[PDB]
């Protein structure tokens, strides 16, 4: 029962939707975590579709950079008016659906306000201070931003140049931007949108958070001591204004310092915040979240690609009278379905880490940590592998559309440009793979120390070493996938040890083995991704849904295993390698008739998809032409530039001498 | 290090003082000759004296229409200065001049030079060359290669644009019957060209002869208004290449003379007599020129990206090593050397691989001028996989180059995103990568399918290694690596062929048998071309005098063959131990550390001017932070302190929210 079937649909897609071996309302429920929310997405989408001003002013690719900032600002101010009609404002699941559909991904004045400004106020500012700002934030009375990275520093928060000196005479922090590289650089909404910022600065006590008003609340003119502006065009996310901040001995009250965990008293005593580095909690929320987000990004690209694949006919197989849908080719299925399997896998992996963090957030209001450290390390590699493999799959989804995928009419290049930033923001991907490697070394540096009973369930499989082998029913793959991770974990570990056993200093001994350590993190991460996927599948009550999700899961483990055979061949035969190589191509064929249904299940409205190639109704060619015909260069037959330059250049070129 | 200047950032100055070779010598190698390498600097110098040839403003700041305008502004000016600055019919020099002055984002004459002119050269009669080819070269007229339709790009056997000969008036009637039949994607088709080489199915009193080339005038040479029967426009914004106008073409029973059919190789006489061309597929010659060429070109884009990454990696200090005062240069980190230098090894490897296929194309272009065209099929298949693997790996490389700059890499001030957007199209144009990998796979089957027969002596030198057997395998000295790459390849080649064969002994039809083995066959193709890239590299370094250059290129080459071998270890473990895998793994890291001090020198050698580089992070002088600020401050969004859209939307929104109920 494909629920994305409508009248007037392209038969090419219709005949693909009648092939649905499951209910897509059922699958949406699984995808978005509950039957109730999956419904609410459709209700909201329907509620929005009946509000004309919430439509894109024109096709978003047709807009200039400034026209993009305007429209995102236009759309965010209108959305905010209707917001409390359409959703439960404090329901993040709904608010994300509403904004991802209505605003889009390219940015808006409130992006980082909701992404990091509010979540940090929730996890770092005293109940006193939350009363002063947190609801003013949620009421969008003010626009905030998370202002941490500097022009010279982003990855090493131990050497930020921005200063926060306390002057006990007047009980104020003087916040300064000493050097040019000390300038805040990259915070969303810092340059033009926000009038408040959470500025990270050196207190020497390390980096802390300071609420700083940047612009006057009524006039939006910057306050004395404030230099602010945009940082120019970017790879993408250009509807958002990422900016810089210059602070010239800026004075803020002592109580503009966030103090949930730490304290500075009026006389200047500093109460060290419980322990750990609790202030990095905001980053951890994002990192735990983007396994879900980059999962949905990927789903978006595949939704376009899969649908278009089922429409585009090119080349013949058998039957030399009608060309075949390109989705019938093995390479096509190969370059799409594993990534489709990944989309589901990353999202299920996302639900576990999302709940893990919102649970290990309450653990931090009790004096509990170290579930903190165990979560950080996991999401460290998780955001890295996921964003990297997502980016790979999106381009594959783009290129899979042939020539037209390169057109903005596909919109896959936008989804890539947005998503791929996840390989940089919220921690540089290499660095974050290394952070996880520090949790892996520790988990191994324990062999002669015993302490195997201290390991968490995530690291448990390390203090084992019970290889074996086999792969006749799923869990053997998982077993193989621990065996791979384990080996590389020890091997890379013992190599960093050996270079200390021969006396190269720790940090240099750490550097010489940096690549193997990252190789470990990825193997460990992809092991977890599989397990979470498995855990979600075996819970499903509806049998046809469990069935097709099993097909996806079989496809995952074999494509994944073969991508990492270089590590899997300590434990495998070469004949078994051709099994999983044959198994891969079996479930490609198995998935095929469900392909369109599997992406229809995500129930991404056309308003959110923003894709001509990926239109739900499948009327691609007719509307691709309309899209092109209405594009801005087609405003004039003979271009003003041609008349001015090319016409003279040609007249002149006819008269020139033959040398 | 010839890229050292006064006023340079000491960060980069101390990196260039570490040069263990001459960069004027390396440049000569990269560009194929000392004479040309010298010309590049000579042209760049002469260009730098002409103010009108500078970018009107930082290209990222430009709207899509302003980009078309600027490509048109700069190409009309450049055309005037063309005879001063270079030898017009020297393609090496013209490419340097345009890649630097114009750039990669497109101009009215891109495909005019890329395919329009090369197709006239290879497919038009001496008569027809007299009528147009010199007109094209003097840029009297603007042309294009109009092949791909809205519904057909890969499969040329079923294009819907017809070419019907009417013997009565001796004309071809050219028709676009359906909306999908519309030409779609030719550069300059929509707005710039007034002439187009239109590919259409040839019809002679219902006889179907396949796709052919027809010269079509589209716009009046005087008014640039389209002619009767012509529909033409732009196909909208794109992932990149947006200073160019890629267009669509609609033809309504457009009549052109019989002699607007490109003849040479083939003929249509006034009575309708069709004369078959010698080798059926002589017409795709324009495509093969591109494919042969982009190993070179997708070698240079990548170098361009690395020129920015490496330089910036030697400025950007972040994190601490041993000395816990003063942060370390990020280029010192292993992951950074690992995510950068192998691509640097590929950039060199691709370019040298490019020199070989460029030269034998333009010589197996003379083989097509009277006689044997056996090295036509052998070249097509080589360049089929070569463009696919190269463009794909150049893609991964260039993204790695961007992310290497961290946060700032995402900014347009790095320009690596542009370079990525431009080159990655190479995975699509000039043949869809999967389709092209499958094309070489057919040449691999047929090459294998010649050895259970006894025609191994029909094999070319490229395919030769397939009839052999290496069995015994080691390294210790390079040639053993090539021997290892001869395996895997040969291994998979047979392994994939016999699977496709078995499916036919299963009685599954060829097309379906081919389809079910399609992935294995592409694995075979990739392995084959990676072997070639390595050999090509080898043949270039073991040939040149100047030992410092031959030694740094040997360092690169060692890094290549070790990094590549590990990337394909899964195939290399039919022939290797495991302990040797740790050697090649150890060997990889040794040459990362060995290359490191030459890093800035190896890229400075490409002698890409700032004018061409168009990157703030990649500035030659190395003044990044100072100029990154200046750049941002000048960016268009900062024209006002309070945005018009903030005053109009955000201010009233905020007022309302404060007053609104709880
Ligand atoms: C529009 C929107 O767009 C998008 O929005 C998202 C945009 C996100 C906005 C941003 O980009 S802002 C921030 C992102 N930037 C970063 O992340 C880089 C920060 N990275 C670092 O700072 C370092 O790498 C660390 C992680 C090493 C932190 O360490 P240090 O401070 O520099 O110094 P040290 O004192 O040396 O720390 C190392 C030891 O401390 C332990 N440790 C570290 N972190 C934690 C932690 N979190 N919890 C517990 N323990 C920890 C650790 O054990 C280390 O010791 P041991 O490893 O030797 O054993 C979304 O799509 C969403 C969408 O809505
Ligand atoms: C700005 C600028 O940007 C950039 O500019 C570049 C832009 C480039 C402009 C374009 O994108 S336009 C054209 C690009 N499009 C393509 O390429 C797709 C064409 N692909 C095809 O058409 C098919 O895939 C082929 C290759 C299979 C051709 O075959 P069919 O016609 O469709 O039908 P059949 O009759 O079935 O052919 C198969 C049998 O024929 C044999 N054969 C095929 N090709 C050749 C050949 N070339 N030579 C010799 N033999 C050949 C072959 O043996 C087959 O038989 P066996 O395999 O079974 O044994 C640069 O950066 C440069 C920069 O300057
Ligand atoms: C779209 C986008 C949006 C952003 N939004 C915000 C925002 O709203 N608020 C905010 O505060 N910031 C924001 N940022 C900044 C971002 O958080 C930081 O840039 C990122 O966390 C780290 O980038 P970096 O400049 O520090 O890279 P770098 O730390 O300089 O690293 C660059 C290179 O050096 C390597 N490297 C650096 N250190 C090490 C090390 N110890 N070990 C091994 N390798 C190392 C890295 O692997 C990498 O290859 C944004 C960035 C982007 C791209
Ligand atoms: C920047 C750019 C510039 C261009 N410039 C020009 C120009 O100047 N002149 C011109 O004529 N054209 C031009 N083109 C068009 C280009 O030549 C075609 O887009 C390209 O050849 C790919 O063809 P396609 O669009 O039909 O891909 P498709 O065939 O539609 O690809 C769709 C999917 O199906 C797969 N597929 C298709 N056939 C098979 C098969 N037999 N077996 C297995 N898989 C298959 C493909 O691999 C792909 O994954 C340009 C394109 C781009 C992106
Ligand atoms: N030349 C290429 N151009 C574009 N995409 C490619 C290319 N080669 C591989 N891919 C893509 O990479 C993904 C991985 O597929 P595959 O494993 O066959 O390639 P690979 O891993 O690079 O090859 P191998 O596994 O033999 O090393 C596929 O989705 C495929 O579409
Ligand atoms: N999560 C990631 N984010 C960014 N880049 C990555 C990531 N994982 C791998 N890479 C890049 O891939 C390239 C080579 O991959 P790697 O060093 O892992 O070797 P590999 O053996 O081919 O991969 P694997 O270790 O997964 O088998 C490097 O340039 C590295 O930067
Ligand atoms: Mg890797
Ligand atoms: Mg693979």
């Amino acid at each position: 029962a494909n629920r994305s079937i409508r009248d007037g649909d392209n038969p090419e897609l219709l005949e693909e939707r009648r092939m649905a071996t499951f209910d897509t309302d059922k699958m949406a429920a699984v995808i978005y975590g509950s039957e109730e929310f999956a419904r609410r997405r459709r209700e909201i989408t329907d509620a929005v579709s009946k509000i004309p001003e919430l439509a894109d002013i024109k096709p978003y690719p047709f807009l200039t950079r400034e026209e993009k900032v305007t429209e995102g600002t236009r759309k965010i101010s209108i959305l905010t008016k209707y917001l409390n009609q359409l959703i439960d404002r404090d329901n993040e699941e709904e608010s994300l659906h509403l904004h991802r559909e209505v605003i889009g991904y390219e940015g808006h004045p409130f992006a980082l306000h909701d992404a990091l400004f509010i979540p940090t106020l929730q996890s770092q500012a005293s109940d006193e201070q939350q009363e002063k700002w947190l609801e003013r934030a949620r009421r969008r009375e003010i626009i905030g931003c998370y202002a941490q990275t500097e022009l010279g520093h982003g990855s090493n928060l131990r050497n930020l140049e921005t200063t926060a000196v306390y002057d006990i005479a007047s009980q104020e922090f003087v916040l300064h931007t000493p050097t040019t590289t000390a300038l805040k650089w990259w915070p969303g909404a810092l340059g033009k949108s926000c009038n408040y910022a959470l500025v990270v600065a050196e207190l020497n006590y390390g980096p802390h958070f300071f609420m700083v008003q940047l612009r006057d609340e009524k006039t939006h003119i910057p306050l004395k001591g404030v230099t602010v502006g945009d940082i120019g065009p970017k790879m993408n996310f250009n509807a958002a204004d990422n900016g810089y901040l210059g602070l010239n001995n800026l004075r803020v009250p002592r109580t503009n310092l966030l103090m949930r965990h730490c304290k500075v008293e009026a006389d200047g005593t500093y109460v060290k915040p419980p322990h750990a580095k609790i202030g990095y909690s905001g980053m951890v929320k994002i990192r735990s979240q983007m396994a879900m987000e980059q999962g949905l990004f990927l789903a978006h690209a595949l939704t376009i690609a899969a649908r278009y694949s089922a429409v585009r006919r090119q080349g013949h197989l058998d039957d030399k009278q009608v060309e075949v849908k390109v989705l019938d080719y093995q390479t096509q299925q190969h370059r799409l379905f594993p990534s489709l399997a990944r989309a589901y896998a990353f999202i299920f992996t996302g639900f576990e880490t999302i709940h893990l963090y919102s649970q290990l957030l309450k653990d931090v209001d009790m004096g509990n940590t170290s579930g903190m450290a165990d979560l950080h390390a996991l999401t460290s590699g998780l955001k890295s592998v996921v964003a990297h493999e997502t980016g790979e799959g999106i381009e594959q989804a783009r290129m899979a559309c042939g020539g037209h995928g390169y057109s903005m009419a596909s919109y896959i290049s936008v989804v890539y440009g947005i998503a791929i930033g996840g390989c940089t923001y919220a921690g540089e991907n290499m660095v974050m793979l290394l952070q996880l490697a520090r949790y892996l070394v520790k988990s191994v540096e324990l062999i002669k120390a015993g302490k195997a009973k201290k390991l968490g369930p995530v690291a448990s499989y390390l203090a084992d070493k019970s290889d074996e082998t086999d792969l006749t029913s799923l869990n053997g793959y998982v077993k193989m996938f621990e065996n791979m991770a384990r080996r590389q974990a020890w091997k890379a570990t013992e190599k960093f040890l050996k270079l200390m056993e021969s006396g190269e200093s720790r940090e240099v001994a750490w550097n010489k083995s940096a690549v193997e350590l990252t190789r470990a993190s990825r193997l460990h991460t992809r092991l977890f991704i599989i397990e979470a996927f498995m855990r979600r599948v075996s819970r499903i009550e509806d049998i046809p849904v469990k069935e097709v999700l099993t097909d996806l899961l079989h496809l995952h483990v074999n494509y994944e295993l073969l991508d990492v055979a270089t590590y899997a061949l300590e434990f495998m035969s070469f004949t078994q390698l051709d099994y999983v190589r044959d198994q891969l191509y079996l479930y490609l064929e198995k998935i095929r008739p469900n392909a369109v249904s599997l992406v229809d299940s995500f129930q991404i409205s056309d308003m959110q998809l923003r894709s001509v190639l990926g239109r739900r109704d499948g009327h691609v060619y007719e509307n691709l032409f309309k899209w092109a015909k209405s594009s801005p260069l087609n405003n004039a037959d003979v271009l003003p530039s041609v008349e001015k330059y090319l016409k003279p250049m040609m007249e002149k070129a006819k008269l020139a001498a033959a040398h």
